[PDB]
């Protein structure tokens, strides 16, 4: 109970040691200067369970966590949270690996659905936001802008099934506005369209 | 250890009564000349768990089967095997609400995916056969013929991200042979697919 078992350099918790929390916490690990820095193992008291370095009583460098519901990241830290270059495993089989900023997808990255779906682009606050291309398990590619996980703005749709390429505007994740299908038989057909519903040709 | 605590109508297990069995199963339920009929629950030494219909010792009529791995059952029984019109929850959240015959889907019946695809149509011997409509999760649609859950035979395709009908032959879960794509704009191509892939054209 806030014990430590450990080397004492010149009266300072220095070398390798291991110390108990008061709210249960255990660190088990390198030392320097009564800080935890080097490499060591936190056991939390709710399961949870973090293997890699720390700088300055704190997560800094690479580190794994293995969560309680069954998830695990593997990736980077700065000052106790996710941050960097990571990668993250959920529950279900989804796997994100890319870039994150203060425990949050931000930068480039891909997530694996355990569907077979696998996204590969840009992120913003945890959500797909910017330029990105989605590889579908049917083999359909949307390949364009995205806003908050939604196809927003200007992307290629080409579908696996027939060929017919799609090139034009998307709202909330559907067409809506000027694009136009092109078919395997070189016909090109201009149109309007609304919510993902084509309502007008040109 | 195969005792018995129940009715005794003319020295012969009748009316209510409970049975441990010389495997570890226990039957809590009717009882008629020392057969088990009426209704009981049969509790399996491996943890699973039967809540029904009785007849002759053994689950005819309709019944609940609580599975180990999580999976459950509710449909009828014929001779202590799944027989008949039954629903069985997967593991993973898969539905199948059809028609059984010894312990397999055999005849009409629907398949509720956890990806969010529904079939429906034929089975036979735990596997699509003959006709079925398989509603896929991106609004796509497939009607035709199956054999053992591949597409084969001849079918119609609708795609929901741009319209495109194709009607024709399929091989092994793949377009192969003659068929027609049609276009939103009116077009009909005619051509040859090898296992999906369009090769030649008329
Ligand atoms: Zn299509």
């Amino acid at each position: 109970a806030e014990t430590y078992e450990g080397d004492w350099v010149d009266g300072k918790m220095q070398g390798r040691g291991t110390y108990f929390f008061a709210d249960g916490g255990i660190y088990e690990g390198d030392w320097v200067d009564g800080k935890m820095e080097g490499k060591g193992v936190y056991k939390y008291l709710n399961g949870n369970k973090y293997e890699g370095e720390w700088i300055n009583d704190m997560k800094n460098g690479y580190g794994t966590l293995a969560y309680v519901n069954g998830e695990l990241y593997e990736g980077y830290w700065k000052n106790d949270k996710v941050h960097g270059k990571g990668t993250l495993t959920y529950s279900k089989g989804d796997k994100y690996i890319g870039e994150w900023k203060y425990a949050k997808k931000c930068g480039e990255g891909e997530l694996i659905y355990a569907s077979g779906d696998k996204f590969k682009g840009q992120w913003k606050n945890d959500k797909a936001n910017g330029y990105g291309i989605l590889l579908y398990n049917n083999g359909n590619k949307y390949e364009g802008e995205w806003l908050d996980d939604h196809r927003h703005g200007m992307g290629t749709f080409t579908c696996k099934e027939d060929g017919t390429i799609y090139s034009g505007h998307f709202q909330f994740n559907r067409k809506h506005g000027k694009g136009t299908l092109t078919f395997v038989n070189g016909h090109i057909l201009q149109g309007i369209w609304n919510s993902g519903l084509l309502e007008k040709v040109i």
